């Protein structure tokens, strides 16, 4: 295999509001990276340790956690670099689910 | 630029900051593995929601409320011209990365 591969930045396509309908509600917060492509990652912050119940209310028997994905990112190698990356491998928050919590004395 | 270069040696950026949800949910999933030689990575595992509705406290199925995938647009890299070992062009794909328990969207 190759050490480094050119690759052409003109994306081509290729084929929601869960965040506030969610038992696990969440917010994004939007992380900026000159030195990285993509420079923008939006990065997923539950809103609460519970989770929300019928009700409408938080149910702390139960908690909502960040579900994180491994991705790979582009880093600029030499620094300020326009045409020469890394891949670089990061974990990202990408929305809450609801889980039992983990007991133990 | 159009054109760049890419070194393919990954490495890793703080994987062990803050390093069972998909059985432990109560909109549980599993994963499914995606392979394409012409796409790098060659590999995705997409998930699949196990039960249209979510477990409640009881560990029944609540018909009221619904799991859902939680989908992420993720940038591939594609071979090109077809099978080169090392020109690409980027595509934009979604990924299902796990699933969450929403309420419906329902019209009165
Ligand atoms: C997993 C997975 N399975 O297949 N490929 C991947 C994967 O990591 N692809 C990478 C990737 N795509 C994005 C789009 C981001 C859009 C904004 C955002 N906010 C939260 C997230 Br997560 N994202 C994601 N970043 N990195 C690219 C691979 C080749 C070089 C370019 C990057």
């Amino acid at each position: 295999f190759p050490r480094t591969v050119m690759v052409n930045l003109n994306i081509h396509n290729r084929n929601s509001d869960y965040y506030n309908r969610s038992t696990s509600p969440w917010n994004l917060h939007r992380n900026e990276d000159p030195e990285r492509y993509p420079s923008v990652i939006w990065e997923a912050k539950c809103r609460h340790l519970g989770c929300i119940n019928a009700d409408g209310n938080v149910d702390y028997h139960m908690n909502s956690v960040p579900i994180q994905q491994e991705i790979l990112v582009l880093r600029r190698e030499p620094p300020h670099s326009p045409n020469s990356f890394r891949l670089e491998k990061i974990l990202v928050s990408v929305g809450c689910t609801c889980v039992t919590p983990i007991v133990h004395h």
